[PDB]
């Protein structure tokens, strides 16, 4: 309402779980904040291809919503929003209720595209997925199946996919985790199929020599690996894969049996924010300026894998560039400030920043992990490092944003640069 503007964070995930706090934070006590998202709780999305192998449980990674923010003065609805008029300024949700805001800020993540490949959902065949705790816990379910009955395991990321490493750290840790149950030597074949030009693309075109080392882990383990394929479809428990050459031309198709199988799909934007009028590039991404606002509507502002960055490379077989947390959490704190000076009477100047990826991978004892910045090569940053500190920084890393999640944030985030001072 006028004088005291109501702001909604749409998505309770990496994002839009700081979001609601950095806003309600900002705002103060003279304005609603709410937080309307699918489910009640929130997921440590890092983890889950852990859980997926079994090496994490829902519980370590996963916690209830609604008390955390509540006690922020944060209003919590554990509902989908099924649609959104951006004319009247009205969310309507699942259960048919409406919701009106001033500022909607939209932090709704990826829709995991498995339409694109038919087969190719966790429920209709043997191609599973770790992307979400529902999910991972149920790869982890087929995986017990796959140890009651070995036969070939088949991992990867399929055309349009833009979060490679967590595709590697898969095939490693099924590698690791068979070795150690001593069930490694009962697998038919161990397949890695990527659409990638090459290993170690990752979708940021490498970093560092994560061609090399990638390339010499997946052989280590025992797995073969295949770059520039698309799936075109997962049938009869058999992986159709088309690998073509630099021209797009095929040079050969393959045909993969599976009795487990992980594939990391392409994202798109969600339903209820692609169907948007005006709002969203053709995948379902928020067209955005610097500031995080949407190009169409001035009261509506996106955050996280939402927003739409353009391609710097066309690669043979489609793939995107990844959207990853430090970055994620900068998009968020702009968009928060740019608000806030909305309210307030200015047009907000904070950015996103430099473009940048970071990921980090534990396999176990020891961890893999990149920084790429900015986009485009020559980088000012281009680091692959391994070693047991990047596993000693997952786990931490892990344990603070859990529990930051829960005691709340002001805060300019990564504070992680007080090690130094
Ligand atoms: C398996 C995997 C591992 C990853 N590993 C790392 C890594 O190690 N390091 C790193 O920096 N990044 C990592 N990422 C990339 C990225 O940081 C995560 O995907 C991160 O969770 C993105 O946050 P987000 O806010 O954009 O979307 P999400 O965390 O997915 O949150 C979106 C939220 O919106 C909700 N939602 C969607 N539609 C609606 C709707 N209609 N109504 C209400 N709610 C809705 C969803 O339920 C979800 O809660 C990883 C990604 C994946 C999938
Ligand atoms: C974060 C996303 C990126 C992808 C996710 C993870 C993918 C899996 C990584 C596979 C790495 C396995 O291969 C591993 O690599 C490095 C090579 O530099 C070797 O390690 C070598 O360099 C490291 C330091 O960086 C030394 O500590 C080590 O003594 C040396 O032998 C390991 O002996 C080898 O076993």
């Amino acid at each position: 309402m006028r004088g005291s503007a109501h702001v909604v964070i749409l998505g309770a995930g990496t994002g839009g779980m700081p979001a609601a706090y950095e806003m309600k934070e900002a705002l103060g006590s003279g304005h609603e904040v709410t937080l309307i998202s699918a489910n009640d709780y929130f997921q440590f999305v890092p983890s889950n291809p852990w859980v997926g192998v079994g090496w994490k449980e829902r519980d370590d990674i996963a916690f209830p919503i609604r008390h955390y923010v509540e006690r922020k003065g944060i209003h919590f609805i554990a509902q989908s929003a099924e649609q959104i008029d951006a004319e009247a300024q009205n969310i309507t949700l699942a259960d048919g209720n409406t919701v009106h805001y001033d500022y909607l800020m939209i932090a709704t993540g990826p829709k995991l595209a498995f339409e694109n490949v038919p087969g190719s959902d966790p429920h209709e065949g043997p191609v599973q997925s770790i992307a979400t705790v529902d999910h991972a816990e149920r790869a982890f379910a087929e995986y017990q199946a796959l140890l009651r009955e070995p036969g070939p395991i088949v991992i990867g990321a399929m055309a349009g996919a833009s979060c490679f490493g967590p595709a590697y750290e898969y095939a490693m840790i099924v590698a690791s985790d068979l070795k150690k149950r001593g069930m490694r030597d009962k697998i038919p074949s161990f397949t890695f199929i990527t659409s990638e030009p090459y290993i170690g693309h990752l979708g940021i075109q490498g970093v560092g020599d994560s061609k090399g080392i990638l390339t010499k882990g997946l052989k280590e383990e025992g797995i073969e690996a295949y770059t520039n394929c698309k799936v075109t479809k997962v049938e009869d428990n058999k992986m159709y894969v088309t690998q073509v050459d630099e021209k797009g031309e095929t040079i050969k198709e393959m045909v993969l049996p599976v009795k487990f199988g992980m594939m990391i799909p392409a994202f798109k934007g969600v339903p209820a924010v692609a169907g948007v009028e005006g709002l969203c590039n053709p995948g379902g991404f928020v067209l955005v300026d610097e500031h995080q606002r949407s190009k169409k509507y001035a009261n509506i502002f996106a955050a996280g894998i939402a927003i739409a960055i353009p391609p710097v490379e066309t690669t043979p077989v489609p793939t995107g560039a990844p959207k990853t947390g430090y970055m994620i959490e900068s998009m968020v704190s702009a968009a928060v400030h740019n608000i806030k000076a909305d309210l307030e009477g200015r047009k907000g100047e904070q950015t996103m920043g430099t473009w940048n990826a970071v990921c980090f991978a534990d396999m176990g004892d020891r961890g893999a992990a990149f920084i790429a910045l900015p986009q485009l090569k020559p980088r000012k940053v281009d680091v692959f490092a391994y070693g047991r500190w990047v596993h000693l920084a997952k786990v931490a890393f892990e344990k603070y944003f859990i529990r930051k999640m829960k005691m709340g944030v002001s805060e300019p985030f990564y504070e992680k640069v007080l090690f130094k001072m």
